[PDB]
């Protein structure tokens, strides 16, 4: 629908891994009165990495929901090359950044607020059978003070239709201080995988993003700040299997921290489910108003 010489370049939003987001303006008239879109493109457009994209793009298509980015097209030259992903831009940028900009005017009510609309985004997902793999606050988006969006979907995978489970192992760097313990283990993802991670982005948040006490951070403290590429994973392994977990954040009530250990099950059964997490967040919401 986006033709590219329309399409003016203005800054770089984000970087993921092998892709990134610019600012630009679609401008068909040329005079300065097109929207400002958010542009997504790969950068090393290989094969898989292709054809992984255009699946994201489908699933981002089939995705409608208050809290998820919306999708608004796609733009690609010459024949089929150097596709790329047209979507709504979000004027505050990711949630990561943002909260760490505004910690002192964000209360707990309104982390909880946040937390409330990731959860109905990511049981939205869950409807869809989606499994978001990267649940992370750097890939959660700031529409206005009162609205943040689930912004990227570059790792997200369909369940098979006769399992509840997705084994995938790909090659690269993984956010393993997100990851559920049978992600590491077995390279198992699943709606509770996808309910651990969402138990690190509840810690994130409460954390403000006070960069000694990322999960990364925490986590290295914790299995020993010695340790060794491969030995990493391997400790992080026994780490969790143990019971050792990322700490309360400061200021965070105990009901929340509890929320986060509920979703740190290493039993995958008995991890809340979003519906439910929804519904405590949402009443300790009532309760503190
Ligand atoms: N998620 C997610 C992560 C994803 C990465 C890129 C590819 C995969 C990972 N990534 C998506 C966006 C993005 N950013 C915006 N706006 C925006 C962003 C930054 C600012 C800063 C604010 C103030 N200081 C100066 C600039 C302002 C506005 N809008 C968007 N729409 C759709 C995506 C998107 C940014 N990183």
């Amino acid at each position: 629908q986006f033709e590219e010489r329309h399409l003016k370049f203005l800054q770089q939003l984000g970087k993921g891994n092998f892709g990134s987001v610019e600012m630009c303006r679609y401008d068909p008239l040329q005079d300065n009165t097109g929207e400002v879109v958010a542009v997504k493109k790969l950068q090393h457009s290989t094969e898989e990495h292709l054809r992984d994209f255009e699946r994201e793009i489908e699933i981002l298509k089939s995705l409608q929901h208050d809290n998820i980015v919306k999708y608004k097209g796609v733009c690609y030259s010459a024949g089929r090359r150097n596709l790329k992903l047209i979507m709504e831009y979000l004027p505050y940028g990711s949630l990561r950044d943002y909260l760490q900009k505004h910690k002192e005017r964000i209360d707990h009510i309104k982390l909880l607020q946040y937390t409330s609309q990731i959860c109905k985004g990511m049981e939205y997902l869950g409807t869809k059978r989606y499994i978001h793999r990267d649940l992370a606050t750097r890939n959660i988006l700031v529409e206005n003070e009162n609205r943040v969006k689930i912004g990227d979907f570059g790792l997200t995978k369909v369940l098979p239709q006769d399992k509840e489970y997705y084994k995938v192992k790909e090659p690269g760097e993984s956010p393993i201080f997100w990851y559920a313990p049978e992600s590491l283990t077995e390279s198992k993802f699943s709606v509770a995988s996808d309910v651990w991670s969402f138990g690190v982005v509840l810690y994130e948040l409460f954390t403000y993003i006070e960069k000694s006490k990322s999960p990364p951070a925490e986590f290295m403290r914790m299995i020993g700040n010695d340790k060794q590429g491969q030995m990493i994973v391997f400790h992080l392994i026994e780490l969790l299997k143990n019971n050792g977990r990322l700490p309360r954040p400061d200021g965070c009530p105990d009901e929340i921290y509890m929320i986060m250990t509920e979703c740190w099950n290493n039993n995958v059964n008995q991890r809340p489910s979003f519906r439910d997490l929804a519904l405590r967040v949402d009443q300790i919401r009532d309760n503190m108003a």
